[PDB]
């Protein structure tokens, strides 16, 4: 199924409008916007103690619980309706301790023999990630200066919110997917500029 077709946006205009209608449809509750408005306003506060716990929600505090039961919940509701890609911008701590501060040159530059130790831990292999994953459909300004770029492919019909709307910032074409989502890295190249490592990820439907 990843070898079919996925709308890839580059027109943000095209793409905010595509959102828009489509988070108008979702008929989120006033707790579930609620929730994700919060999850917006500082992530982390939600997605640590989310991996801290591997995805156990009787080890995270009650008022952060109660939120992820709400985005939870408002993913009931929203799923792609379309074969789409996703972008997401990463700073190096993605890739673990044993990469985090060996990845970059001193000058940004992406360190090619590291580069070929993080194929061979990551790539063809499968991720599981606790917290949700915040994307965007565009490829924007919003990743300026990240050092890592994952474009995943997701499937019609798999959970996936534009909540852009309700969200605490401003054009980012902020799309959610799930908490305890699963994909597999089917590549890792490094950019054409040298600054950037370019990840290809098959979400699990």
């Amino acid at each position: 199924p990843y070898a079919d077709s996925f709308k890839e946006f580059t027109n943000i205009d095209e793409a905010r409008a595509w959102g828009d209608k489509q988070f108008a449809k979702y008929k989120l509750s006033s707790s579930e916007k609620n929730a994700l408005t919060i999850y917006t306003r500082n992530a982390a506060r939600i997605n640590g103690p989310l991996r801290a716990n591997q995805g156990n929600t009787n080890g995270l505090p009650a008022d952060i619980r109660k939120e992820v039961e709400q985005i939870d919940k408002s993913f009931t509701k929203m799923q792609t309706p379309e074969n789409i890609i996703l972008f997401r911008g990463d700073d190096p701590g993605y890739l673990g301790p044993d990469f985090e501060n060996t990845i970059l040159n001193r000058d940004g530059t992406i360190n090619k023999a590291v580069f070929e130790q993080v194929k061979l831990r990551f790539k063809g292999k499968d991720r599981k990630e606790y917290g949700y994953i915040s994307t965007s459909l565009v490829n924007g300004s919003a990743f300026a200066g990240r050092p890592i770029i994952t474009k995943f492919k997701v499937l019609d019909g798999s959970k996936a919110g534009y909540i852009e709307p309700i969200s605490t910032f401003k054009g980012q074409l902020e799309v959610l997917l799930p908490r305890s989502s699963t994909y597999t890295i089917s590549d890792m190249q490094i950019a054409p500029n040298n600054k950037q490592i370019i990840i290809t990820a098959l979400l699990k439907r």
